């Protein structure tokens, strides 16, 4: 009956990364609270976005297909107007390869059009640049995940 | 309208069992199609949970059996069910699990949507009378249902 106020997507690893972890998106007042914490990533910064398709079965990770964008705006980072519903930017790994990222996503929600609920998170090998089209150059998918409705 | 779900299980702590399973929309209602491995040969539960939450080491964290209209557990086949009572699906000697049937409950939007649920497979297999579980014990793999 009441409306969906926690999303959890639990991501594995693509073919040849041990890349794992688990993101948690909250409803808060001004927005949906993202907080991601993963392993097994390279350190540096990794593009990390909500892709159209919540499919997770290939390899290569390219069943999750593109970035879920029901309104077809350009890519962008997450504090520009002009960005895709799934632009979550870049998550930051240290020299452990551990990754933590928080912050208020005014955009996402977990139901209509734009909701996120079964669709997809990808991380990246490299750097999602913010300016390149479509992609913003990140490159290869080193892990996938699919959102569920969470408690 | 969504036409195709998606649902990769991985496995539990301590427990090896992996696959994909399918939901399409066809004449009649939507088939199922699993294709699992690293099952015990026989019979295992095979449910839609109410959480799509697969966080936890042990699969808790999907919850209770996907049930909006507040029925009882029961078959695929039966009327008295769960939206996510979809039986148990059989390993062979060799831990390889195929099933493909049509159920007539599941679909893809509005209060019964499937999408952005768990899958669970258990240990033991759903005897389909025992409430609220059929007594299918602990969960072996845990998996997110997503958008085709
Ligand atoms: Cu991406
Ligand atoms: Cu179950
Ligand atoms: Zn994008
Ligand atoms: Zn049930």
């Amino acid at each position: 009956e009441g409306k969906t106020q926690k999303a959890v997507c639990v991501i594995y690893p693509t073919q040849d990364y041990k890349v794992t972890g688990v993101i948690t998106f909250t409803k808060s007042d001004d927005g949906v609270k993202v907080v991601a914490d993963l392993n097994g990533l390279s350190p540096g910064k990794h593009g990390f976005h909500i892709h159209e398709c919540g499919d997770c079965s290939a390899s290569d990770g390219t069943s999750a297909g593109g970035h879920f964008n029901p309104e077809e705006k350009s890519h962008g980072a997450p504090m520009d107007m002009s960005r895709h519903i799934g632009d979550l930017g870049n998550i930051t790994a240290d020299e452990n390869g551990k990754a933590h990222l928080e912050y208020i996503d005014k955009m996402i929600v977990f139901e209509g059009e734009h909701s996120i609920i079964g669709r997809s998170m990808i991380v990246h090998k490299n750097e999602d640049d913010l300016k390149t089209q479509p992609t913003g150059n990140a490159g290869a998918r080193v892990a996938c995940g699919v959102i569920g409705i969470g408690k």
